[PDB]
C-alpha cells in the first residue's frame, strides 16, 4: 500500500489552479517520477470530478509509447496523487517559446508520434482525446513525445459516434465544438493541425483576446501560412484545419490512416514510429536524473510543503474517489 511518506519531494515542476506536479523519488527503489497532486476540494468546487476520474481510468486502461505511463494512483483525505514517469524533456512550449519555431522535419517527427498515439486511442481504445493543445505535449529523456492529461477524454466512442460536451481550451477548439451541435473524433485532427501549426509557424492559427472574436475567426476565417512554409507542410495543415470535419484530413472512415498516407509523411514507416526507431531531432541535454533545466525557474525555485487516521473519510467537500488504489503490475 502506497502513501505520500513513500516519496522524497525534490522540486516543483509546475503548479496551477487544481494543484501541482512535483519531481519525486520513490524511497524504497531509488526511482524518479513526476507526481501530479490534485486538491480534492478544488476539483469538487469546480465540477472536475468526472474529468479527474476519466483521467484515472484512461491512464490505467492505456499502454502506448507516446502516452504517459501511470505507476501509482492513490488518495489522501484531501489529495489525489498520480505518479507517472517523469518527462525529463519538459513541455514543447519550453523549447518552442525559446526557439520561436521548429524545423519542418522536427515538427514532422513530433506530429508522427502524436498521430501514432491518437490512432491507438481511436482504433484500439475507442477514445477521443479532445484536449489536444501545445501545453499538454511534453518530451521524455530521449526526446520522444509524451501526451499528458487525459481528463477531457471521451470513452466508448466507436467509429462515427458523436459527443456533446463543450470542453477544451478556447484557442484550440474545433469549429464543430464551437457550433455546439455535436462533434466526432475528427476534433483530434483539428488539434493536431493547431499544434503542428504552432510548431512550424511560431504562433496560433487564430488569435484574439476576446473569446467571441476568437471563435468568429476559428469558425469563419480561412487559414493563412507564413510564406516560408513548404508546399507539403501547407497541404497537411490546410487538410487538418478544414472547418467542416467531413472535409478534414482524418475526418472520414479511414481516420488516422488518411493522415498517415499524406505526402508530408512520405517515407515515414509507421511501425518504426511506434517502435521509436526514428532518432529524435532534439535529444534533451539532461545531466542527471533530477535535472529540471527544461522547467521554468519560476516553479523549480519554490519550496515544497505538506499542504500548498483519515483513510475512509468520505465527505462532500473531500470524497473517497473509487479506483484510486492503483499500482502498475510489475
Ligand atoms: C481538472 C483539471 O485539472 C487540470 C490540471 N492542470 C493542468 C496540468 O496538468 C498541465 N500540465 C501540462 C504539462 C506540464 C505539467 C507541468 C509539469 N508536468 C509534468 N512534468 C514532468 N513529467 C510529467 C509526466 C506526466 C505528467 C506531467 C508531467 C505536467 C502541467 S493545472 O492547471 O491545475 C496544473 C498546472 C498548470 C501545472 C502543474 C500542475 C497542475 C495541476
Amino acid at each position: 500500500r502506497v502513501t505520500m511518506n513513500e516519496f522524497e519531494y525534490l522540486k516543483l515542476l509546475g503548479k496551477g489552479t487544481f494543484g501541482k506536479v512535483i519531481l519525486v523519488k520513490e524511497k524504497a527503489t531509488g526511482r524518479y517520477y513526476a507526481m501530479k497532486i490534485l486538491k480534492k476540494e478544488v476539483i469538487v468546487a469546480k465540477d472536475e470530478v468526472a474529468h479527474t476520474l476519466t483521467e484515472n481510468r484512461v491512464l490505467q486502461n492505456s499502454r502506448h509509447p507516446f502516452l504517459t505511463a501511470l505507476k501509482y494512483s492513490f488518495q489522501t483525505h484531501d489529495r489525489l496523487c498520480f505518479v507517472m514517469e517523469y518527462a525529463n524533456g519538459g513541455e514543447l512550449f519550453f523549447h518552442l517559446s525559446r526557439e520561436r519555431v521548429f524545423s519542418e522535419d522536427r515538427a514532422r517527427f513530433y506530429g508522427a508520434e502524436i498521430v501514432s498515439a491518437l490512432d491507438y486511442l481511436h482504433s484500439e481504445k475507442n477514445v477521443v482525446y479532445r484536449d489536444l493543445k501545445l501545453e499538454n505535449l511534453m518530451l521524455d529523456k530521449d526526446g520522444h513525445i509524451k501526451i499528458t492529461d487525459f481528463g477531457l477524454c471521451k470513452e466508448g466512442i466507436k467509429d462515427g459516434a458523436t459527443m456533446k460536451t463543450f470542453c477544451g481550451t478556447p484557442e484550440y477548439l474545433a469549429p464543430e465544438v464551437l457550433e455546439d451541435n455535436d462533434y466526432g473524433r475528427a476534433v483530434d485532427w483539428w488539434g493536431l493541425g493547431v499544434v503542428m501549426y504552432e510548431m512550424m509557424c511560431g504562433r496560433l492559427p487564430f488569435y484574439n483576446q476576446d473569446h467571441e472574436k476568437l471563435f468568429e475567426l476559428i469558425l469563419m476565417e480561412e487559414i493563412r501560412f507564413p510564406r516560408t512554409l513548404g508546399p507539403e507542410a501547407k497541404s497537411l495543415l490546410s487538410g487538418l484545419l478544414k472547418k467542416d470535419p467531413k472535409q478534414r484530413l482524418g475526418g472520414g472512415s479511414e481516420d488516422a490512416k488518411e493522415i498517415m498516407q499524406h505526402r508530408f509523411f512520405a517515407g515515414i514507416v509507421w511501425q518504426h514510429v511506434y517502435e521509436k526507431k526514428l532518432s529524435p531531432p532534439f535529444k534533451p541535454q539532461v545531466t542527471s536524473e533530477t535535472d529540471t533545466r527544461y522547467f521554468d525557474e519560476e516553479f523549480t525555485a519554490q519550496m515544497i510543503t505538506i499542504t500548498p487516521s483519515m483513510e475512509c473519510v468520505d465527505s462532500e467537500r473531500r470524497p473517497h474517489f473509487p479506483q484510486f488504489d492503483y499500482s502498475a503490475s510489475s
